């Protein structure tokens, strides 16, 4: 019914790409980020907290996927999207990332959790083909 | 307020280690498992669904961690535990895995989500040191 602190501790440490964001604060900013997340994105820790993950997007990013994400966030749905993200140095990578809407015993969204997965160009091609085939 | 099907689709496919279990069914069995999960554990798909993840544990698995997990499950808490797990061939590996309690708009636990991470022996040593230092 709550959050065991083991979750929060192993999150900041896990060599994979995890993030947690707080909807209670404005703009839903990152409160905890994994070490593998900083390895993948290349950012320092001070450039992560207090900000929303929009800084991973850029020019060549599919805005339909971004609208999908923001709709699922406004409704608090658990989703997953593959899109092109940018590191700090400007390099690009295909991020297939998940979003979970953790809710308390009252049904209210307490925190958002995000798992990012770097996928190859073949997986990106197939999943983008499906997502673009999802036309209305 | 619901589960976007993108979550379920990208779960079964993601090359990482994800699982989802249904508390509505007896013993809380696995309903969806990732491809990377089958790569890590070595099991076929038919040996996964309809079963609880106890088949990953074994002889030299810390039972205190298992009691911790089952208490957090009975209370529906989001946790994370590092423990020794076994593959199908009998080989061992240190699994630092997370557990999230997805709840609906009414606060009831709908499904459990689990992310497994294979960690080295140094990380296992440090985290097991902390968890054993957690004595009452
Ligand atoms: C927990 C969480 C993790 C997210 N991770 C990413 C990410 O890794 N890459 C990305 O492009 N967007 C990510 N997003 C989405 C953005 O943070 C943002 O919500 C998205 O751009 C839609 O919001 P907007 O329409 O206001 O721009 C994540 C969102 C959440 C809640
Ligand atoms: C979603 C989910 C994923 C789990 N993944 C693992 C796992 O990877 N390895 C493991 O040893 N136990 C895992 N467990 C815990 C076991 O499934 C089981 O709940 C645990 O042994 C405690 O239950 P018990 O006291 O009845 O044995 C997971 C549990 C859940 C709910
Ligand atoms: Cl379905
Ligand atoms: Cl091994
Ligand atoms: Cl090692």
């Amino acid at each position: 019914s709550h959050m065991d602190f083991s979750f929060i501790k192993a999150l900041q440490t896990a060599q994979q790409n995890f993030v947690m964001t707080d909807p209670s604060l404005p703009d839903n900013p990152i409160v905890y980020a994994s070490q593998g997340f900083l390895n993948l994105t290349g950012y320092s820790l001070d450039q992560i907290l207090g900000r929303n993950c929009r800084f991973l997007q850029g020019p060549e990013t599919d805005p339909k996927a971004v609208e999908r994400i923001r709709k699922a966030i406004e409704q608090g749905n658990d989703m997953s999207v593959c899109l092109l993200n940018y590191r700090v140095d400007g390099t690009t990578f295909w991020n297939q990332f998940f979003i979970a809407a953790l809710r308390d015993a009252g049904g209210n969204v307490t925190n958002f959790v995000g798992v990012q997965c770097k996928v190859s160009d073949q997986y990106a091609a197939t999943v983008t083909k499906q997502q673009e085939e999802e036309e209305e």
